[PDB]
């Protein structure tokens, strides 16, 4: 129920908008401005969805993928 | 059978890819694929397929990367 | 009292250092320091004062990195 | 017993010797070459020094710094 998501999505966190690159059972990619990559969006990950922080974190042109496991 | 084995050498397909194991231990692989793929998709494959886990970190070569998995169950 | 207990803005000294709370949230922290110091004793420091394992990612700035940490207990 | 190192020491690897930078009780951070952050290191401190990685990974000269937890 929590940790479900779905390739494309976008998520209001903070001052910014995320996106969903991967979902599945156990793991998720984001898309998302590095300098976010800090306590608050791992809270509101872990939270709000299930979700913490295993990497690795790859540079894109506009932000990061970063990915999440299944923590419930 | 011990879904965490594996064989120095071995390609594995994913994807639209081909991963490669570089080294395997009893409770560690690290694999080299091209670094677009160290995302979900793949860590769901090796997490179900083969009860492995990302650890990191994460090496830069000329065709791809290694990363370093370990063994959950 | 609860450990893992921090104040966006303060300065907490470390060995010869200080580092600094960027955010602080009941499960997680970011830290600003050199680089230098995201070794052992660092760690040790963490963990047992603050209850905090480190999770990542390591961010550059001018000054430091950000290094983001987890509440284990 | 199995997690015990003291700053300065040197430990054979392989072909290679890393060193101990740091020890403390619950972490260690070595020195070695980068090419060695790989499988063959991850087992060798788990098994024979029930160390786990956790990093960060530190770019120096000669090689990088790598900090593991004690898993007992």
């Amino acid at each position: 129920e929590k940790f479900k998501f779905s390739k494309g999505d976008g998520i209001k966190f903070s001052n910014t908008t995320f996106h969903i690159y991967e979902a599945t059972r156990n793991y998720v990619t984001i898309h998302i401005l590095k300098k976010y990559a800090t306590a608050e969006l791992m809270e509101f990950m872990h939270t709000r969805h299930d979700a913490v922080y295993i990497g690795p974190i790859l540079e894109w042109t506009d932000g990061v993928h970063l990915t999440f496991r299944r923590k419930s």
